[PDB]
């Protein structure tokens, strides 16, 4: 009833990467290491980078899920709140229930989770383009934090696996999520509270 966050590399080395945007007020999506949390404004392109040591196989796939991080909420379903899920912004793929979207990829599939009810996006995992060293993925939050009826305050950890072909688990990695209008601050004022 609760998916697993724990750290897993697997196989084949996998972790995540961040850009490093930095906290200039107009910053859309930067990424705090000390804290493990993105900060990102509603709907903008969330660059999430993948990484591995060795190639995995042909047919390996990359979810995207979101839980609440509070172990109080942890069995709610992650979920637009009753006014962005009825706001008719659909992309023609996703669901207008779910939170994350992947964007620019018409391979991506969106899952009702028929027993948990639980949402996520899975997209094939792709290697780099020649010159690069890792893949990104562009993904977009749909609802602030701050929603009222859906998130409501509530801080998110977005969970993201490394998938064989039937859907078992080659590896894992996960990160804290605000979604907010001024994410350059939040992320300032954040780190300073940690240091305090
Ligand atoms: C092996 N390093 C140095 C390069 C590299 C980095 C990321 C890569 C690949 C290769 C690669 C090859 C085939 C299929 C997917 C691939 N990905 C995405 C994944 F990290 F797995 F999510
Ligand atoms: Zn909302």
């Amino acid at each position: 009833s609760v998916p697993s966050q724990k750290t897993y590399q697997g196989s084949y080395g996998f972790r995540l990467g961040f850009l490093h945007s930095g906290t200039a007020k107009s910053v859309t999506c930067t990424y705090s290491p000390a804290l493990n949390k993105l900060f990102c404004q509603l709907a903008k392109t969330c660059p999430v980078q993948l990484w591995v040591d060795s190639t995995p196989p042909p047919g390996t796939r990359v979810r995207a899920m979101a839980i609440y991080k509070q172990s109080q909420h942890m069995t709610e379903v992650v979920r637009r709140c009753p006014h962005h899920e009825r706001c008719s912004d659909s992309d023609g793929l996703a669901p207008p229930q779910h939170l994350i979207r992947v964007e620019g990829n018409l391979r991506a599939e969106y899952l009702d989770d028929r027993n948990t009810f639980r949402h996520s996006v899975v997209v094939p995992c792709e290697p780099p383009e020649v010159g690069s060293d890792c893949t990104t993925i562009h993904y977009n939050y749909m609802c602030y934090s701050s929603c009222m009826g859906g998130m409501n305050r509530r801080p998110i950890l977005t969970i993201i696996t490394l998938e064989d072909s039937s859907g078992n688990l080659l590896g894992r990695d996960s990160f804290e999520v605000r979604v907010c209008a001024c994410p350059g601050r939040d992320r300032r004022t954040e780190e300073e509270n940690l240091r305090k």
